[PDB]
């Protein structure tokens, strides 16, 4: 039993982590097979950067330019290349640590392990959600860009995340492993602010059930209600309007509880109406939602 | 910007972890140069638990009778030995993965990662804290023991807990790598309670220095307390006396932020007195005490 927010074993992706200079401009990269991910911005100054012309900037550069290194050593850059905002360096080794991995453009909701890294090097991991409004709230310091967020199947490492900016408001934002920016954001120095975030419903309702199965059971409840009635609530609190699909992905931890999922939603509409009261739920004193109901099977049966 | 629950990377611990079977018991096991360490309770059937003696059960078990295994392939056992409450299997090849280690005794408050493992294999990564009264609040299943926490500085690997128990309360027990349980915990099953936690002040300073720094200002306010003063009322909410050790460890954030430590301290004190109102400070509802002055130091740093 306990319920922590829980990282993927790091060490797939610390095999793959190099660092790579390009002018006075020093980020991460990603070197998988004879290939080295990176965003593209590598190539911009501190001028550059307020709206920047890649396509014409990259012109400017040549194969011997970028400067890959991984661990202490340089790999021989023979091919570069812009696919959307990331920077394809194809060297002439391939990674010996390669795992097997998937390029994977994850759904807002889902959640996902970031390895947050400085000059090619990690510093730390963490679990982080994709939030609705498609920004990330990690942690994250000038040098973090091309810090990639990933998943574990077994031996399978699903790459869906590479960190690129922080906004103004101090929230992360980055693309897919193809170069495209999850949201509406452009890789340039300007003004941009992410939608209205709301709460994933699902993740709540997965984490109310994780919560259950740790005994924290105090706010269950003699109540019941409907998707309808429940989504007028969730409307009013910025909440993600629950579907059947959302019920069914519970299926198995109200499998495991006995609790339905619409009983699991008149506890939530309570805690939305009246709040926690000074208590706790799983040691946290608000509504959790970065756990999707994946994520709380896996915890909860120690999937390695 | 952005703070997290930040764990150490994983993967030179990750490839330590080896599982050990003894009898019909699997769990975990750390490789490290040609010896595996383990709980002690490895050798135990569900009637020896109650009461082990595990001189007498240890006296029925050969080199041959401990089954090692890394990845997929068998270590050949060439001694055993039981120190304090781990086993230490000399085994006959060194690990090639074994980094530069230590074997520390970490002290309650400071914070460490846990590499959670299942039949020798890992699932996930948190970070965690050593609880004043010696317990962890860690996510742990059947299978789980020998998992061990850690702290990572530049290539040194620290191990300082090894996963042994879970107490009726929910609660976790374990040992440094030298088998001495932290605390009063004894590895059988019975009644066994924890002393009052508390909760670690110089870390919820420590924390709220963190908030400064990444824009959460709000708390701060127009008072200033004494060591005394701010004690009275930390001891009434259980909170650790604080100490001038302490405010010395917290003039790193003092000095970076420009505010003083019985400034912040009077931010705290307020805090206690008339709760959040509310409102959140990094993402949390509750005062947050497991991040020591450090490990905030550390990740608005970004040392790797
Ligand atoms: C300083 C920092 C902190 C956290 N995460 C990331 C960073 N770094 C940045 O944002 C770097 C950056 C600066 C201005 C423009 C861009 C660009 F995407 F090209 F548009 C990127
Ligand atoms: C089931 C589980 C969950 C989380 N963490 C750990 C566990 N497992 C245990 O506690 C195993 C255990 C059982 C009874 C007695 C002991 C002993 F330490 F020898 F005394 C150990």
């Amino acid at each position: 039993s306990g319920f922590r927010k829980m990282a993927f074993p790091s060490g797939k992706v610390e095999g793959c982590m190099v660092q790579v200079t390009c002018g006075t401009t020093t980020l991460n990269g990603l070197w998988l097979d004879d290939v080295v991910y990176c965003p593209r911005h590598v190539i911009c100054t501190s001028e550059d950067m307020l709206n920047p012309n890649y396509e014409d900037l990259l012109i400017r550069k040549s194969n011997h330019n970028f400067l890959v290194q991984a661990g202490n050593v340089q790999l021989r850059v023979i091919g570069h290349s812009m696919q959307n905002c990331v920077l394809k360096l194809k060297v002439d080794t391939a990674n010996p640590k390669t795992p097997k991995y998937k390029f994977v453009r994850i759904q807002p909701g889902q959640t996902f392990s970031v390895l947050a890294c400085y000059n090619g090097s990690p510093s730390g991991v963490y679990q982080c959600a994709m939030r609705p409004n498609f920004t990330i709230k990690g942690s994250f310091l000038n040098g973090s860009c091309g810090s990639v967020g990933f998943n574990i199947d077994y031996d399978c490492v699903s790459f869906c995340y590479m960190h690129h900016m922080e906004l103004p408001t101090g929230v992360h934002a980055g693309t897919d492993l193809e170069g495209n920016f999850y949201g509406p954001f452009v890789d340039r120095q300007t003004a941009q602010a992410a939608g209205t975030d709301t709460t994933i419903t699902v993740n709540v309702l997965a984490w109310l059930y994780a919560a259950v199965i740790n005994g924290d059971r105090w706010f269950l409840n003699r109540f019941t209600t409907t998707l309808n009635d429940f989504n007028l609530v969730a409307m009013k609190y910025n909440y993600e309007p629950l579907t059947q699909d959302h019920v069914d992905i519970l299926g198995p931890l109200s499998a495991q509880t006995g609790i339905a999922v619409l009983d699991m939603c008149a506890s939530l509409k309570e805690l939305l109406q009246n709040g926690m009261n000074g208590r706790t739920i799983l040691g946290s004193a608000l509504l959790e939602d970065e756990f999707t109901p994946f994520d709380v099977v896996r915890q909860c049966s120690g999937v390695t």
